[PDB]
């Protein structure tokens, strides 16, 4: 009999992620369906989104050699039926303080950092660049946290080296691109292009650096649709376009300029948004979604 996910201690909130305490050496990761655009987490969840970016997460962690913070399989005992499908068991490791970005393709914060410095985390790069111009080799963006509403603040690699140690820092930047390229080439294999990903790191008892949080969801990662790939315009987002064009049309009567919480969703917006996640991860892991579990 599965547990109560009561019968765990919360410890985190994020926007859209969960966290809970199992026991002393391990949490319980939950991806919710709730879905931020515009910096704002939406009042209409996607229906099996959380289910989906946990299958992508995991798809992805089995294609990487790396140490990784999964614990269990996705039907372990110990993750309740409430959240079956969008929850893991993990190892809890020490976490570190860098948010480790990985750039394959100039946009959003890190093209904005060029347009007004040429530089981008300490990367001085060419001139004549823009928006979705392709970065050969991948650039190592770091950034930190900042306060609850901001944005992560970008940082280079001298930062990073004064969060985590000098040797450390070599190895986030290593692994960073190593794997980033390893899933970059995968997924353009199969047409869709992971133009920038986010990934968070920790220590375990031994000293090692290993791979966790989620990897390379539409969330922690700009997916693009690589058969439209257009350098100098900006990108559909693969999953979140529909989303994003519905709010700021002529049918949402919402200003997104005014700083106001956006309306609820079309439920055949919602609808449509599952379908994209259902895609891409089906693109990318040759996987059918309708044999993901659940509850
Ligand atoms: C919701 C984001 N978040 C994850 C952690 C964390 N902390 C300790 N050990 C881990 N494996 C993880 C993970 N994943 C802390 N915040």
């Amino acid at each position: 009999m599965r547990p109560s996910l009561s019968d765990y201690q919360h410890v985190a909130s994020g926007k859209v992620r969960e966290l809970y305490r199992v026991d002393d050496e391990h949490l319980l990761f939950v991806a919710t369906d709730r879905i931020s655009a515009f910096d704002f987490v939406l009042d209409t969840p996607i229906p099996d989104k959380g289910r989906i970016l946990t299958a992508m997460s995991v798809f992805f962690f089995g294609l990487l050699t790396v140490p990784n913070h999964l614990a269990g399989p996705p039907d372990d005992p110990r993750i309740p039926e409430e959240v079956l499908g969008r929850a893991l068991l993990v190892r809890r490791l020490d976490m570190l303080p860098v948010e480790c970005v990985a750039r394959g393709y100039l946009t959003g914060s890190g093209l904005l950092d060029y347009q007004r410095t040429g530089a981008v985390c300490g990367h001085v790069l060419p001139q004549g660049l823009g928006e979705a111009s392709r970065l050969d080799p991948p650039l190592f963006t770091p950034a930190t946290k900042a306060d609850i509403g901001e944005h992560d603040m970008n940082v280079d690699f001298a930062a990073v080296v004064g969060l985590v140690g000098a040797v450390r820092a070599n190895q986030l930047r290593d692994e960073t691109i190593k794997i980033y390229t390893r899933a970059a080439a995968h997924a353009l294999h199969k047409g869709i292009i992971l133009a920038d990903t986010k990934f968070e790191f920790g220590v375990d008892i031994e000293g090692n650096l290993v791979l966790a949080d989620e990897v390379f969801t539409p969330d922690s990662s700009r997916y693009w649709d690589a058969a439209h790939y257009q350098p100098g315009v900006v990108q559909d987002s693969f999953d979140k376009q529909f989303v994003r064009n519905w709010l700021t049309g002529p049918e949402s009567g919402w200003d997104r300029a005014s700083d106001t919480p956006p309306p609820p969703l079309p439920d055949e917006v919602a609808v449509a948004t599952r379908e994209r996640y259902i895609e891409a991860y089906e693109r990318i892991s040759g996987l059918s979604f309708s044999d993901w579990i659940g509850p």
